[PDB]
């Protein structure tokens, strides 16, 4: 599960065209008190919650670690930018969420 | 605040036609490790999560008290009917979590 995390993350990177600049991307998994993922893009550090990790599907992991990434290619000023590629990997993102939350919402 | 959490909560007893069978309905505000917000029928009490509960707006709130409140009337069996009574007060439900979710992630 581990492997298959890290070998996400470095298709990800990949797809992102982010190889170029930076790739020195790690994943951290640490109980977050009200957040699913977060990114220090200083540390290039992607945070996954702890306590959510265990009932996400692959598409979700997929969803979040690109999402997480994009900061690293797209601030405020590109928000434009940001969503357009993040459209064109996961064009069905807002039912990825809606169902992400409703999951862990029945899930006990 | 919290006076405007139990009216709130009384106005949606109340529109859920709830008043009749029950309405002894608390509102205990703890940190929750995955959820937003829970409920146990049993003890007829919603717990809101401490940690999401300072960012939430009136509309989200709402939402959040009467999508609780509608599993003390409706379960698995009659899904329909609860997302039908649902979709009738919030028909923009996917929206507000949409907005919801992208607001907690921003925020910090
Ligand atoms: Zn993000
Ligand atoms: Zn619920």
């Amino acid at each position: 599960d581990r492997k298959i995390l890290n070998e996400i993350l470095s298709n990800t990177i990949n797809e992102l065209n982010l190889n170029d600049k930076k790739a020195n991307i790690k994943i951290k998994i640490k109980p977050l008190k009200r957040k699913i993922a977060s990114i220090s893009l200083t540390n290039k550090t992607i945070y996954i919650n702890k306590n959510i990790l265990p009932y996400l599907s692959d598409e979700e992991i997929r969803f979040i670690l690109a999402h997480e990434l994009l900061h690293l290619k797209y601030g405020k000023y590109h928000i434009n930018e940001f969503e357009e590629e993040l459209l064109f990997l996961f064009p069905n993102k807002e039912a990825i969420l809606i169902n992400l939350i409703n999951k862990l919402h029945q899930k006990k």
